[PDB]
């Protein structure tokens, strides 16, 4: 019409019942042939693809539905592959938050020891997914937000540096709305933004809207005494953004930079016996991850209780940049070769990008400042020694890396961390050497 083949990889998670109805909502704008959902488990995505099943009759019956477990099926005749894969899912998430706050060490799903630790469980995960869509559509574009995506994207720039596959994340959006509602703008499309940082991990530099009027100032002075919670908990990660950015006064901080600058109030933010992985599957989990299998009996909307994603617009204003070549302007995961000048060539960082048909093209940011350099570089190098531990199988390596994090004290606490973990995750690393 033209219209696109979309397969959602991790089909039997409790993100897709959400962003298949957001896919829904954005019909007119990015039109849709077929849409498959792949899993390794049947009974769980099955019990999802039910539910979606639902939704697509009501809306939009003409749209092909299917979920399968099967490769072939599922990445054949598909121009976008939407990935949000947990391997090890929220069991795994639990002891990565857990182990490391047994040692009084920030215990989070990708800062700190546990996103490392979610990191090596992931790559060999998104690169199972990445060599079956070039197998069967070598021309589709993977969208990738299965976390931890600063890891697993260094991981794709080494060992797939050809492939179609950009890593994304949502919490620039989602802090970008929060500025848009307290400078009172119907939109954060209405801002024109410079940015640069790692994932979960930066800084915006300048914030404007279309006319060009600096819009900085008024959000320097809310966020310095209310961090991003719009006019109407010291801890809260959004209030927390006002101690952070004092850091830096020139420009707003990522909420993520919390977790190292201020480690040691983080850990006291989660209950070590029932961290946000427990959250997460009281809130949600179970409440949709078998909600779905009312709305499968029925086979209605009930005046359903489960919402409309609208934070996974920025997913398809992704699709839609490359499916008709927009040119819109979005934060995205590329490697620096030059865009951070005086920063390391090789790394994968988040700025703005002019994306097109072709993909991101990386806009320049310049010489950057000290501070943030300094802690970029550390951080930085956290991730490529994981990547290294992992391609290596080397747990020296492995151990560097969790030397290196601002989160973690000291070189005996990042050994017994490391220890742990490589108990905790055996059927999900690859064997370590040296030696586990
Ligand atoms: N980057 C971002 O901005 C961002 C934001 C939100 C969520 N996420 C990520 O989205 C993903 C999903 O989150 P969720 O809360 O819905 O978790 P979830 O466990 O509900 O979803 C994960 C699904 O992936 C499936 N899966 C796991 N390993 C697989 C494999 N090897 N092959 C095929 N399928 C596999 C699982 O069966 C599960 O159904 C996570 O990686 C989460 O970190 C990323
Ligand atoms: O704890 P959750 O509800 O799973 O939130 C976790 C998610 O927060 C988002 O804002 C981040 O951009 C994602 O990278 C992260 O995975
Ligand atoms: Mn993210």
């Amino acid at each position: 019409k033209k219209s696109f083949s979309i397969v959602i990889a991790g089909g039997g998670s409790t993100f897709t019942p959400g962003i298949v109805l957001m896919l829904l909502d954005h019909l007119e704008e990015f039109p849709i042939r077929k849409l498959k959902l792949y899993d390794n488990d049947k009974e769980r995505q099955d019990r999802i693809a039910g539910a979606c099943d639902v939704f697509i009759r009501e809306k939009a019956p003409d749209i092909e539905f299917a979920a399968t477990t099967d490769p072939e099926e599922a990445f054949t005749d598909v121009d976008f592959v939407m990935a949000h894969i947990r391997v090890g899912k929220y069991a795994m998430r639990a002891l990565d938050e857990q182990i490391p706050l047994k040692y009084g060490v920030v215990g989070q799903e990708t800062c700190g020891p546990g996103g490392i630790a979610y990191g090596m469980r992931s790559i060999g995960g998104v690169l199972e997914i990445l060599d079956y869509m070039e197998k069967y559509s070598p021309d589709a574009w993977m969208l990738n937000y299965s976390n931890p995506a600063a890891i697993v994207a260094e991981a794709t720039r080494r060992l797939r540096p050809n492939s179609k596959i950009l890593n994304i994340c949502d919490m620039p959006v989602g802090i970008e709305d929060r500025m848009a509602q307290i400078l009172g703008l119907s939109s954060r499309k209405e801002m024109k933004v410079r940015y640069y940082g790692l994932n979960h991990f930066g800084w915006w530099t300048s914030i404007q809207d279309q006319e060009g009027n600096d819009l900085m100032p008024k959000l320097k002075e809310h966020v310095s005494q209310y961090g991003y919670i719009p006019k109407t908990s010291w801890n809260d990660t959004f209030a927390k953004a006002r101690d952070v950015q004092a850091a830096d006064p020139d420009t707003l901080p990522n909420t993520y930079l919390q977790y190292y600058l201020f480690p040691d109030d983080m850990v006291k933010k989660s209950n070590p016996n029932h961290t946000r992985a427990n959250e997460v599957m009281e809130g949600r989990e179970a409440f949709i991850f078998s909600q779905c299998d009312m709305i499968t009996r029925e086979q209605s909307s009930e005046n359903s209780e489960i919402k409309i994603d609208d934070h996974a617009s920025y997913i398809v204003d992704l699709a839609r940049a490359i499916a008709y070549n927009t040119g819109e302007r979005m934060l995205l995961i590329v490697e620096n070769n030059g865009a951070i000048a005086n920063f390391d060539p090789t790394a994968m960082v988040e700025v703005p990008c002019i994306v097109g048909s072709n993909g991101p093209e990386p806009i320049t940011v310049g010489t950057i400042p000290q501070f943030q350099k300094g802690l970029m570089e550390q951080q930085v190098s956290v991730e490529k020694l994981t990547v290294e531990a992992w391609a290596e199988k080397s747990f020296q390596k492995l151990w560097q890396a969790l030397i290196l994090s601002k989160t973690v004290p000291n070189a005996r606490v990042a050994r017994l961390i490391l220890e742990d973990l490589v108990e905790a995750n055996k059927d999900f690393w690859p064997e370590l050497d040296q030696s586990p």
